């Protein structure tokens, strides 16, 4: 079933600030087109890199290759299914929590190479472009193919919600957890893409 959020899920997210959706798709086809137009537009030189050598902006920080997708004759039309899917989920933020009142959404698609990594880091944040917060809500798809137990890349997921767990980034899994609580990491990458579509929830 495609509705996320029941009596436990929302109390499970409200509680422990995480919640982990495996085949979320469950779609073989679709999920290794969405592989393949994510990893064209690295091919294709349209990601650029987080961190680009000035100090304190280098790969130390994060070194993955990201693109910021525009979202409502196309190269990425099933990445665009996959952003309409999590597009629902929004729907559902705003129907289940009266007062969520969803603003807009930001979408990154990020690659990590060998030895990519991110370090530890909340979502939320506040600048002069907007009055309020930014990032409520973080939705992470990843789309990575046969991913073994020791290809690392995984992200480690500190749970203190105002002790880590590993989350491994297998293809077709989905993971939500609320932006401005939850600290995170990339463990560094000993395989090669390593393919995430983040949408951020405003
Ligand atoms: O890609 C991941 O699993 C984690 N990504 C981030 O935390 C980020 O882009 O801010
Ligand atoms: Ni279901
Ligand atoms: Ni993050």
């Amino acid at each position: 079933s495609m509705k996320i959020f029941n009596k436990e899920s929302l109390n499970q997210l409200e509680k422990k600030g995480y919640l982990i959706i495996d085949n979320f798709l469950n779609d073989l086809n679709k999920i290794n087109l969405i592989y393949d137009e994510s990893y064209n537009q690295f091919k294709e030189n349209k990601l650029i890199e987080a961190g680009m050598t000035d100090k304190w902006k280098d790969k130390s920080i994060r070194g993955d290759y990201i693109q910021w997708i525009h979202r409502d004759s196309s190269t990425i039309r099933n990445i665009n299914y996959l952003l309409d899917k999590l597009d629902l989920i929004k729907n559902e933020f705003d129907n289940v929590i009266p007062n969520f009142n969803s603003i807009k959404t930001q979408t990154q698609l990020a690659v990590y190479l060998n030895g990519g990594r991110y370090i530890k880091h909340r979502d939320s944040f506040y600048s002069s472009e907007s009055l309020t917060i930014s990032r409520r809500i973080t939705m992470i798809y990843y789309v990575n193919k046969d991913w073994k137990k020791g290809d690392g890349g995984e992200l480690r997921l500190y749970t203190n919600n105002p002790e880590f767990i590993d989350i491994e980034p297998i293809a077709d899994r989905l993971l939500i957890f609320l932006s401005p609580f939850l600290e995170h990491e990339v463990l560094q990458c000993n395989f090669e893409p390593r393919i995430a579509i983040t949408t951020w929830i405003y």
